[PDB]
């Protein structure tokens, strides 16, 4: 039956059939996330740019990267902002439908660089969940900081 579960390390090691990058605008290497997912899967880059509030799925060899434009809550207000980072994880949703995938590596988007100072986690996860319930993918949540596993496993747990 379909999980969620949550892992303190590095998406780019990721053990699923397919990853997600929290990707910067314009195609960019970015930095963080979507700079090891360019360290581990340039090839995906090839004509990944994607507007904020969508997602592009691009293959590296057979492995595909979905590649989601969250929002940077810098530059967008904080309601236009809570609707494009909605928008990216329900364009996820639809492209892990696409792809048949049994499972899927997933960051946290619009979380740190693109947070505008503040903690989204909450807000970030929940809209995650809004997306993902809707599919009957294994998600995998990928975060560095330990408090965070915390809180994420947490909310996964209360959902079982
Ligand atoms: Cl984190």
């Amino acid at each position: 039956a379909p999980s969620y579960r949550v892992k303190r390390m590095d998406i780019a090691k990721n053990d699923e059939e397919c990853v997600v990058n929290a990707a910067a605008p314009r195609g960019l290497p970015g930095d963080g996330v979507c700079k090891a997912v360019y360290k581990k899967w340039p090839e995906s880059f090839k004509n990944s740019a994607t507007p904020v509030g969508t997602a592009k799925t691009v293959m590296c060899g057979t492995y595909p990267v979905i590649h989601a434009v969250g929002p940077n809550f810098s530059n967008y207000s904080e309601s236009e902002g809570d609707r494009e980072l909605a928008a990216a994880y329900r364009e996820v949703a639809k492209e892990v439908t696409r792809l048949g995938v049994n499972s899927v590596a997933i960051p946290l988007l619009s979380t740190g660089v693109y947070s505008g100072g503040k903690d989204r986690l909450t807000q970030s996860l929940n809209h995650l969940f809004t997306a993902m319930d809707s599919t009957d993918a294994d998600v995998v949540i990928y975060c560095r900081d330990k408090e965070w596993e915390k809180k994420i496993s947490e909310a996964i747990q209360m959902r079982t």
